[PDB]
């Protein structure tokens, strides 16, 4: 037999800030 | 027999802020 | 026999903020 | 025998904010 | 025997805000 | 034997806000 | 034997706001 | 034997707001 | 043997607002 | 003194395809 | 002194296809 | 004195494809 | 003195593909 | 004196592919 | 005196692919 | 005296691929 | 006297691949 | 028999700050 | 007098691959 | 007097690979 | 008089591999 159990609680993996992939800027 | 169980609670994987993929700026 | 069980809760994967795919700006 | 069970609760995968695919700005 | 069960509860996958596909602005 | 069961509750997939496909603005 | 069952409850997939396909503005 | 069952409840797929296909404006 | 069942309740696919196909204007 | 001038050329704001406001279907 | 000038050329706002407000099917 | 000038050329803001406001389906 | 000039050339802001506001699918 | 000039050329801000605002799928 | 000039060329800010605002999938 | 000048050439800020704002998947 | 000049050439800030804002997977 | 068990607590793997993948800047 | 000049050449700030803001996976 | 000059050449600040902001995995 | 000149040739500041901000993993 094979078993795998996963539990993510209240506020897992959430974004409350800023995620920027790529930023290019002149002056 | 094979089993896999996953539980995502309340507020898992949510976005409350900013997600920007790509940003280009002149000035 | 094969089983896979998943649960998602109240506010999973929800966007309450801003999602921008691509942004280009001059001045 | 094969089984797969998924449960999405109250407010999963909803948008309550802003989703922008693409944005271009001159100034 | 093959089974797949899905349940979406009260307010899944709904839009309460803004969805913009594409935006172009001169100024 | 094959089965697939899906349930969508009250306000699933509904729009209460604004959906804009494409937007072009001069000023 | 093959079965598929779908249930949409009270207010699925409804529009209570604005859906605009395409918008062009000079000013 | 093949079976398909669909149920749409009260205000499913209804419009209670505005649907605009295309919009062009000078000023 | 092949079967299909579809049920529409009270106000499925009803318009209780405004639908505009195409709109053009100057000032 | 206040002036506003707008010019629309040949096939501006025209439909040469399909515009559907709302669509519902069981199967 | 106040002025507004608007010009429509050949086929502004014309429909050369299909415009459907609302469509409910079934099977 | 105040002036605003806008020019839309041959084929601005036209639809040559498909615009669907809302779409609900089953099985 | 105040001036604002905008020019849209041949095929600006047009749709030649598909624009869907909202899509719900049972299967 | 104040001036702002904008020029959009041949095929600005056009859609030739697919724009989907919202998508909900059971299977 | 104040001046701002912007120029957009042939295929600026156009979509030729797929833009999806929100996607929810059961399986 | 104040001057700003911006130039976008052939194919700036365009999408030729896939932009997905949000994605939730059960399996 | 104040001046700011910006030039974006052929294919600046364009997406030719995949942009995903947020992704949640059960399995 | 093979078993693996994972429990992630209230606030595992969440972001409350700025994530920037790549950054380029002039002067 | 004050001057600022910026030049972005052919393929600056583009995406030709994958940009993922956030990713949550059960298995 | 003050002067600032920036030149980005062919393929500055582009993404040709994978940018992941945040990744969470249960197994 | 104050002067600053910056030049970035080639694919300066580009990503061709994998950028991951944060990575959390079970077994």
């Amino acid at each position: 037999h094979h078993q795998k159990l996963v539990f993510f609680a209240e506020d897992v993996g959430s974004n409350k800030g800023a995620i920027i992939g790529l930023m290019v800027g002149g002056v």
